[PDB]
DNA sequence: CGTCGCCGCCGCGCGG
DNA sequence: CGCGCGGCGGCGA
């Protein structure tokens, strides 16, 4: 095979690299690479090296690392620019596999563990480590193995040994309920003392050294702890045999609200999987514990036992060990479905990066581009220091608040990394400037042509034409592969929805599921036999064919972060080719482009109609329009459909047949007119809204910029098998709102929207009926928790201090004093809640860890003195009031002459 | 060390 | 709670 890379670091004059042979055994080597930056010289002397704008280079070849950075400083001082890759690691891994990167994930070792620390005074702050670590739960992938070592002997408890037997058994049967499938691959090590504990654990280490390692909260918690408690235990050079080459960093993260201090280990690429879901998740989740996302991500209980955490071992043991073993599986399974760490593997291989800079796209672009350029002799320019400027962004329509009753929607594939694509954006294709006229002066096409030569966006920019920038090339690159991905996820997509079909008319048999490809649309051989099957089966299918696409959600929409994340960097200081006229010039032209085609769509379909000056574009944001389809459906009438499925097709024909090629016409002489280098600009139908056929439902409405709700029947080819509410911006999906009023809102809104006015009114008036008797967590508001000391005048609230704010401080001296009591932690999130006038807490709200239960010690007061009230007024009643008005609807009857005849 | 646009809640200081 | 500005949090693109 091949060989690739596990890990690179350097150390001094050293490249140390972990890394797979051709024969797929693991190696480490120690390389005293020979780097090479380089400077411009006179344009008489013979070399193949070039910076990107054409001219000349030298290669300069040092004797070690520590000598080129030398020389970029001394260059500094003179005043000249030293070009070439400044991470010499970057170099030694282009130098090293000068080919794409084929790699094998069963031979990278991927460690996934969580420790557990008892601990009476209060949280473990892995800096201190002044308490025992009792368990150690360590996954190895390459073993398929789950590695438990269990402490016995403690100085808070001295324990049975755990029984695998008792944790396999059903909780019903007073077990654990380990899931079975993972009973066999448990190696379990129990231990008479600490000490011995951790000197197995490093020898384990050793032995197995991880090279990706993962888990939840590792990073700011685990990983701290263990090498800490080893460091108080052992001293630092045992400490240090978590790194392969004995190379550790204490440092701290700069943010703006504090300081933590996580440890670097020189040789593993940590990923810890809570920021793997935070930036690949596409989700903001009212908690981030453990049981919160599992919950969320597979539908499993949270992990119950009684009393606090820090009785949890002394009293029950057992089960202590078990959910030690369960939380490690789940992070596992959550990967399972997820693929984050596939995801990190292959952005990682194919930039060439260290595995764990795919949190970085800075990084991940800077590698792309220069092992780009390398492969044609080219020089990468030095980076430079730059004052952060604001700039202009997209446009956003404001729409006439109103409900809107058959709506369709034009959305641009891949706006931005089209716009580069078809501008030709690249650092070094910029050709000049010219003359900018006001930007409605283009969208109008009443502007002069920018240029005869070069190709241009509306911000004043010219660019070359006789060849393809490297943004460009290779941002084309990884939307490519983007497509194939969204591919995939969407005929996954359309194939659940042919199994939800037959779902509603199972047979009563005993069969399998069809071992079927779900990423490809399904055959008519594999639509028959899905009619003739089970219940059973059929779910089976719906759960696969769903979990195949969740992984092409994953694979695709992270292509799509990283390419947008490109033309953000360009707006970025830090980025070595940072731009303010590259990034203005990509967001500019899409302000011309969406307004371009708002007039052109308008024009087309007001000469369809015999109409003029009708605005059929209702609103429009980035790179999508949304258009008012009321006199297509009533041009041929209501009456004259089948059913909702038939209007549906008959939209679905015209956006395909009359409008798309009426909206390419419209963007090819956009084209023309700013002189671009190709045609990118493609805007396809996306949806198709409007009420179910013979109801009072009203299709849609929009309150404002940003915030709409619609009825949709068809997405981007996938016909539903119900209707599906498409909701941006509204309450009902912000992670602020409590969990019961989301429901309840996005009820009402799918009752508007459906069945109309008389059918909302009945909602409400049951839902503000037994809104009382709803659980408080899910009617609890969340905020995140910035900056309390900055608002905490002695335990209480200072000048301006934000309501979730005054919770919190609230909180804090109600548990004033009380270890045991869950802290509060410094940008964490929080639940909320409104406390009527006159209770103990002395103020106005109350605010508590998100996640959790809030502690005993004033959880019976806060139920007794929560203001149901304030809480319907303020997160239901108010937005619903605002959908409504929006939608010209009321919530509640309105008297009428009719009442009364009952008499 | 990817980006900007813009929403609603809140505290504040009005607003004769 | 009538009004706008600035802090904030958070979402849409
Ligand atoms: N995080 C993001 C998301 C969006 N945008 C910009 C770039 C996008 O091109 C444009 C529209 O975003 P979309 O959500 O419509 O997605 P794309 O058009 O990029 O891709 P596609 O519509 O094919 O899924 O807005 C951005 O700058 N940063
Ligand atoms: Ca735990
Ligand atoms: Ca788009
Ligand atoms: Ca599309
Ligand atoms: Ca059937
Ligand atoms: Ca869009």
């Amino acid at each position: 095979m091949k060989e690739f890379y596990l890990t690179v670091e350097q150390i001094g004059d050293s490249i140390f690299e972990r890394y797979i042979d051709s024969n797929g055994r693991e190696r480490t080597r120690e390389v005293e690479y020979k780097p090479s930056l380089f400077a411009h010289c006179p344009e008489s002397q013979a070399t193949k090296y070039f910076d990107i704008y054409g001219k000349p280079c030298t290669r300069k070849l040092f004797a070690n690392m520590r000598d080129a950075s030398q020389w970029i400083k001394r260059m500094e001082d003179i005043g000249l620019e030293a070009l070439g890759m400044d991470d010499f690691k970057l170099a030694y891994l282009s130098d090293t596999y000068n080919y794409e990167i084929k790699y094998d994930h069963t031979k990278i070792r991927v460690a996934n563990f969580d420790i557990e620390v008892t601990s009476p005074d209060g949280f473990p702050e892995p800096s201190q480590a002044k308490h025992p670590i009792d368990a150690i739960t360590h996954y190895d992938s390459i073993d398929d193995r789950f590695y438990v070592f269990d402490l016995l002997n403690s100085p808070y408890g001295n324990v049975e040994e755990w029984s695998i037997e008792i944790a396999a058994k059903l909780q019903e049967q007073g077990g654990d309920e380990v899931p079975s499938e993972i009973i066999d691959k448990i190696i379990y090590m129990p231990f008479d003392n600490e000490k011995e504990l951790l000197m197995e654990y490093l020898n384990f280490w050793q032995q197995k050294t991880p090279v990706i390692l993962t888990g939840w909260n590792v990073e700011s918690f685990a990983i701290p702890y263990v090498y800490n408690r080893i460091k108080n235990i052992f001293g630092e050079s045992t400490a240090k045999r978590l790194s392969p080459h004995r190379k550790t960093r204490v440092k701290v993260i700069e943010n703006m609200y504090g300081s933590r201090e996580i440890i670097t280990l020189f040789g593993i690429s940590v990923l810890d999987y809570i920021d793997l879901y935070k930036k690949f998740s596409f989700t903001n989740q009212p908690s981030y514990s453990l049981d919160y996302i599992s919950e969320f991500e597979l539908n499993v209980g949270k992990l119950k036992y009684d009393g606090p955490i820090s009785k949890l071992r002394e009293s029950n043991h057992q089960r202590y060990i078990s959910y030690n073993i369960i939380a490690v599986y789940r992070v596992l399974q959550i990967d399972a479905k997820r693929q984050f760490i596939n995801l990190s593997l292959d952005m990682g291989y194919y930039a060439k990066i260290q595995i764990q800079s795919v949190f970085s796209p800075i990084k991940t672009w800077d590698a792309i581009i220069f092992n780009s350029l390398k492969e044609q002799n080219k020089v990468i320019p030095q980076g430079r220091s730059h004052p952060v400027q604001p700039y202009p962004g997209a446009f956003v329509k404001e729409p006439i608040p109103n409900r809107y009753k058959y709506v369709m929607s034009f959305d641009l594939t891949s706006l931005y990394p089209s716009i580069i694509r078809q501008v030709n954006i690249s650092p070094e294709t910029i050709a000049g400037t010219f003359k900018v006229a006001p930007l409605h002066d283009y969208i109008n096409a009443v502007a002069e042509r920018p240029s005869d030569v070069y190709s241009c966006s509306p911000n004043g920019m010219m660019y070359y034409k006789d060849r393809d920038g490297v943004v460009p090339t290779e941002i084309t690159k990884v939307f490519n592969q983007r497509k194939e991905h969204k591919g995939y996820m969407l005929a996954a997509q359309r194939n659940g929805e042919i199994i939800k079909e037959a779902l509603h008319n199972p047979n009563l048999s005993v069969d399998e599921p069809l071992d079927v490809d779900y990423r490809f649309d399904f055959s008519d051989e594999i639509k028959e036999k899905i009619k003739k099957l089970s219940a059973k089966s059929l779910n089976e299918m719906l759960f696969r064919a769903q979990r195949t696409e969740v992984a092409g959600m994953t694979a695709q929409i992270n292509r799509k972060l990283l390419i947008n994340s490109l033309a953000g960097a360009l707006g970025n200081v830090w980025f070595r080719y940072y731009d303010l006229r590259n990034a203005t010039a990509i967001t500019t032209f899409g302000q011309m482009a969406l307004q371009w085609i708002e007039r052109k769509v308008n024009e087309y379909l007001n000469e369809v109609c015999g109409t003029e000056g009708e605005a059929f574009v209702l609103y429009g944001d980035t790179d999508s329009i949304y258009v008012s389809a009321d006199k297509i459906i009533d041009k041929v009438g209501e009456s004259k459909f089948r059913d909702t499925n038939h209007w549906v097709d008959f939209l679905d024909k015209f956006a395909r047949e009359r409008m798309e090629p009426a909206i390419d016409r419209g963007f090819r002489e956009m084209c023309e007119y700013m002189n671009n280098k190709q045609h990118l600009m493609f805007m396809d139908r996306e949806a198709i809204a409007g009420p179910p056929l013979g109801s009072k439902g009203i299709g849609g409405f929009w309150t404002g910029k940003k915030r709409y709700a619609l009825n949709v029947w068809d997405m981007e080819g996938t016909r539903y098998a119900e209707p599906k509410l498409k909701i941006m911006g509204l309450e009902t999906q912000k992670s602020s709102t409590p969990k019961a009023v989301q429901k309840a809102l996005k009820e009402c809104i799918r009752r508007m929207l459906q069945e109309g006015e008389e059918s909302l009114q009945e909602y409400f008036k049951e839902f503000e009926k037994e809104f009382r008797q709803l659980n408080y967590i899910s009617i609890a508001s969340v905020s995140s928790a910035n900056n309390i000391a900055k608002y905490d005048v002695g335990g209480f609230p200072g000048p301006k201090c934000p309501f979730h704010i005054r919770g919190i401080l609230t909180y804090n001296r109600a548990i004033k004093g009380n270890i045991d009591a869950p802290q509060v932690v410094e940008g964490e999130k929080v639940y909320v809640l409104p406390l009527r006038e006159g209770n103990p807490f002395g103020d106005k709200c109350i605010a508590w860890p998100s996640g959790t239960e809030i502690t005993d010690l004033i959880k019976d007061d806060v139920l007794h003195w929560m203001d149901y009230t304030v809480l319907l007024e303020k997160t239901f009643i108010k937005p619903l009031e605002g959908f409504t008005s929006a939608a010209k609807l009321d919530y509640e009857k309105k008297a009428s002459l009719f009442d009364m005849f009952d008499f």
